[PDB]
């Protein structure tokens, strides 16, 4: 299922628990960027997905602050769980750093992460 | 405190949110049409210790478009920053992903931008 | 005709463009500071036969940030639509990719939005 | 080099010619969506890239109109050429359809395409 420990192509670690209320909770450890150790995450997922083989929609957020470090930024991942012999979560993400109004144009990075339980 | 409250977008969407000292965002998102039928759980995070150099406050949240009235089999995430002022604002970009077949994954994700203003 | 002309964004960026009957966009993009040093080639495409139902006109263009004065080793693409009116507008979202190492590819692409208005 | 015939994970075909003026020209054939046969493309690329092993930045546009069909939309790809034993062009793209102002919120799809010469 969705619950468990996941890894992306960057080697970052995504540990998540999916509740029946549609809630996501857990921790995220980034391999790259201004991050150290684990950060809190929370999100949502569709608790009653379709049955036509479609994926299960979900999303979550990490604010890159912990007791170790503060990168003044947040990332949201938006994607879906796909079932199969090899289960994976495909996402696209938006990473926004706090900026002055003059610098807002360079506030937001975009990318794509594919997660697996390897 | 600054983030905590009710906010509205231009298209008519509203949300109410509470920002905890632990960096948690929790509340409810309501779509353009004002009814209970269009109220959904909102959950996210924020920088509880933003910089002091004039920068905005980074944040993000998620709404899965399922409630006790309906299920659209999708979710939206907003990633942006809070900008304080006499008229405070939250400037975001968002990603809406719907459940799809692997074959239709390429058309699974919409992207847009929303600016919210505080009541 | 409607697209053909000079356009300006809020941050001060301007571009001049010509729309050919073949669906080609060609012109020059100038960054916020008004000098020759900041003028770059613009190239793109557009729907020369848009729908008649009130929809906007789909378009897109690219600027590689290299000219005879400087090279930032990057490129931006704008994808949006033209909206005719007394005050015509082009509403876009854009992607700016810089050349990176495979290791830094994850931080290679910025995303944003710009609305241009016609002079 | 960049010039040549390329294919993405969707099986779509990307035939491109890179000029020394920084210009891109060619044709694109989509495997998916409201497309038939070939459509014109044009774009730009950095003609004098760095030497530190960094990729070469580029972008291009396709308006989904030809003599066969009109999908009232346009796609722009933004990414970079990466050199190696297996050369590829990694992109992210924005696909905007013409819409009413009320429907602009659902005007723009986003995704990622990886191209190779296979
Ligand atoms: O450090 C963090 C938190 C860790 C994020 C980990 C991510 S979340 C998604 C992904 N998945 C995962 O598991 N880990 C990563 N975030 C904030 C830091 N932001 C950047 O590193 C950043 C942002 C913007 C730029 C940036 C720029 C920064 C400043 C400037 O003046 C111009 C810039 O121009 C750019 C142009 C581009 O095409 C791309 C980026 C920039 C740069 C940079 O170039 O070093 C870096
Ligand atoms: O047909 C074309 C031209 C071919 C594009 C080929 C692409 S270019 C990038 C990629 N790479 C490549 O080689 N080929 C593809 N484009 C315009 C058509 N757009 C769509 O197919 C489209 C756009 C939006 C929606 C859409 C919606 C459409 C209508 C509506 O009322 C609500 C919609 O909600 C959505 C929610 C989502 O999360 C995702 C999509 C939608 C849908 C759909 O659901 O069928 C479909």
């Amino acid at each position: 299922g969705i619950t468990g420990t996941w890894y992306n192509q960057l080697g970052s670690t995504f540990i998540v628990t999916a509740g029946a209320d549609g809630a996501l909770t857990g921790t995220y450890e980034s391999a790259v960027g201004n991050a150290e150790s684990r950060y809190v995450l929370t999100g949502r997922y569709d608790s009653a997905p379709a049955t036509d083989g479609s994926g299960t929609a979900l999303g979550w957020t990490v604010a890159w602050k912990n007791n170790y470090r503060n990168a003044h930024s947040a990332t949201t991942w938006s994607g879906q769980y796909v079932g199969g012999a090899e289960a994976r979560i495909n996402t696209q993400w938006l990473l926004t750093s706090g900026t002055t109004e003059a610098n807002a144009w360079k506030s937001t990075l975009v990318g794509h992460d594919t997660f697996t339980k390897v």
